Formats: C-alpha cells, sequence, structure tokens
C-alpha cells in the first residue's frame, strides 16, 4: 500500500492528475476513489496478471464495503517498468478516466457522491506525483507516507490573493510533527513571517522564525522539505532554504497535511 490521500474536495467537473512508476514485475495496481476506504465511486485496477485476467482494466464501485458491476475495458495502455499518468474527472452522472494512450472512458457515479474526498494507491505503481484542480487539495492530508530519510516532497500552489496563513505540517499524525511550517502573512500578531515548530505528543516546540519571506499574496509557490533524521531541510521559493531540527524519533515522514489560504496544485513524492 502506498499513499491515501484525504480531506480532497474534488467538485464536479475537477480531475486529478496521478503519475507514477509501473513496477518491472508488476500484476496489478489500484487507484481508488471516493468518500473514504468503503465507499468508493472508482475502484480503477489495471491487472497485468491478476484475478483471472491478463491485462485488462477492471473498474468498479465500493458501496458500504460492498463491490458493485464491473466494467472491463479493451484498452490497456500500460507497461511493466514505466511510467504512466492517470487522469480521473469528478462529475455527477459519470467519472472520466484519461489513460496513457489517449484513450478516455467512462464509469457511473452509482454511490452518487458529491464529490471525490479520498484517493488510494495501491499494489504496483510508485506514485510520483499527484496534482489537483481549483482548491480540491486545499485541506490536503497525505497518509500513509513513508518518506525515508534523504527523501522530498515538493508542494506547489498558489497563494490566495487575501491570504493570512497556510501551514504544511510533517510528522507521524497531527500530534506528532518533525515539521509545522507555517507562512503568516497577517496571523497571530505576524506579518509576513515563516513560523516553523516541532509538535510531540500535542505539545508544541520551541518556534523557530525565518528573515526572508519569499512569498506574495496571489503568486504561486514551490515549497520542498527534505527529510533527514538531523534536520528538515526547507527549500523555499525562488533559491531560499533552510534548516529545522528534528525533534522527534521518527524514521520516516508518514503523514503530511495542508490547510489555510495555499491552493495546492500538486504534491510530488521525489
Ligand atoms: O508554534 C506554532 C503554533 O503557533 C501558535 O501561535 C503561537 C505563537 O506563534 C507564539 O508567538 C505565541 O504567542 O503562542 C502562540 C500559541 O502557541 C499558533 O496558534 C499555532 O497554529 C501554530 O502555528
Ligand atoms: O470488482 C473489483 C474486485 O474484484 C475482485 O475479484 C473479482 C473478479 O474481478 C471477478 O472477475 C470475479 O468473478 O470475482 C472476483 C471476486 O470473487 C477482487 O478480489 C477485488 O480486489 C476487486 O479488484
Amino acid at each position: 500500500s502506498g499513499l491515501v490521500a484525504s480531506n480532497l474536495n474534488l467538485k464536479p467537473g475537477e480531475s486529478l492528475r496521478v503519475r507514477g512508476e509501473v513496477a518491472p514485475d508488476a500484476k496489478s495496481f489500484v487507484l481508488n476513489l471516493g468518500k473514504d476506504s468503503n465507499n468508493l465511486c472508482l475502484h480503477f485496477n489495471p491487472r497485468f496478471n491478476a484475478h483471472g485476467d491478463a491485462n485488462t482494466i477492471v473498474s468498479n464501485s465500493k458501496d458500504g464495503g460492498a463491490w458493485g458491476t464491473e466494467q472491463r475495458e479493451a484498452v490497456f495502455p500500460f507497461q511493466p517498468g514505466s511510467v504512466a499518468e492517470v487522469s480521473i474527472t469528478f462529475d455527477q452522472a459519470n467519472l472520466t478516466v484519461k489513460l496513457p494512450d489517449g484513450y478516455e472512458f467512462k464509469f457511473p457515479n452509482r454511490l452518487n457522491l458529491e464529490a471525490i474526498n479520498y484517493m488510494a494507491a495501491d499494489g504496483d505503481f510508485k506514485i510520483k506525483s499527484v496534482a489537483f484542480d481549483g482548491s480540491s487539495a486545499s485541506g490536503l492530508v497525505a497518509s500513509n507516507l513513508n518518506l525515508k530519510p534523504g527523501e522530498s516532497l515538493r508542494v506547489r500552489g498558489e497563494v490566495a490573493p487575501d491570504a493570512k496563513s497556510f501551514v504544511l505540517n510533517l510528522g507521524k499524525d497531527s500530534n506528532n510533527l518533525c515539521l509545522h511550517f507555517n507562512p503568516r502573512f497577517n496571523a497571530h500578531g505576524d506579518a509576513n513571517t515563516i513560523v516553523s515548530n516541532s509538535k510531540d505528543g500535542g505539545a508544541w516546540g520551541t518556534e523557530q522564525r525565518e528573515a526572508v519571506f519569499p512569498f506574495q499574496p496571489g503568486s504561486v509557490a514551490e515549497v520542498s522539505i527534505t527529510f533527514d533524521q538531523a534536520n528538515l531541510t526547507v527549500k523555499l521559493p525562488d533559491g531560499y532554504e533552510f534548516k529545522f531540527p528534528n525533534r522527534l524519533n521518527l524514521e520516516a515522514i508518514n503523514y503530511m497535511a495542508a490547510d489555510g489560504d495555499f491552493k495546492i496544485k500538486s504534491v510530488a513524492f521525489d
């Protein structure tokens, strides 16, 4: 199992674009989309050699844990040991899935979900990035990460025109953060101040504040965070970096949550 993206708000007409690596010995992979793990508007399952299928896409819904009627396509534009991109557009009547070869297909919204709040990846596909339309990842929670020492995540977003604050939290869970990263445009009596902190068993550590503030209301921004056991390296927009001490005993980052006045356009996992 890989990434579980939750707290999404993919509204009708909006898409997510998942790019990943198909394993050299791929048998099967899954992208599960919907409300939660039990309530899927799309179980998208390319089966290379699994479940009685060879080189066949199987799609289904999952309602209260129950599988529905399966749909199989003829096209199979996936190859072990290659990069593939899959786009899923949410809509009220039908989802649209766009595959690597140009091919598209429809899958009915049977649960009549209002939005996609949840995407999980499983099987023989290593997610490299997820890209999001509109404000669908504004509250993104990325769980079941396994960001090991030396590994980075890259967040690209648009700061809101009237932005007060945004946050990127990285650690084990919401109470155990090796980095709470908090650019404050105008929040908690700080103006244009980056505040960083740890959180250990729910308790805030000692803040670190930066001098530079390479963010602007309304501007796109890219932030990269590299996890190492001693320090995290934060690559701020436009060629600035700083380090933040890792004050927790985590040996990997399993959790990233984004909130506030930053519309996440993509997350990439290096
Ligand atoms: O340390 C991160 C958290 O800060 C909280 O605000 C602090 C503030 O930064 C500090 O100057 C002092 O006044 O105490 C406040 C309360 O701990 C935020 O409220 C919180 O959201 C985090 O950003
Ligand atoms: O529907 C998705 C679901 O399929 C299950 O396997 C099915 C299989 O696809 C079908 O051809 C066969 O007749 O029944 C199987 C269930 O007994 C998988 O087990 C599950 O993981 C999903 O992929």
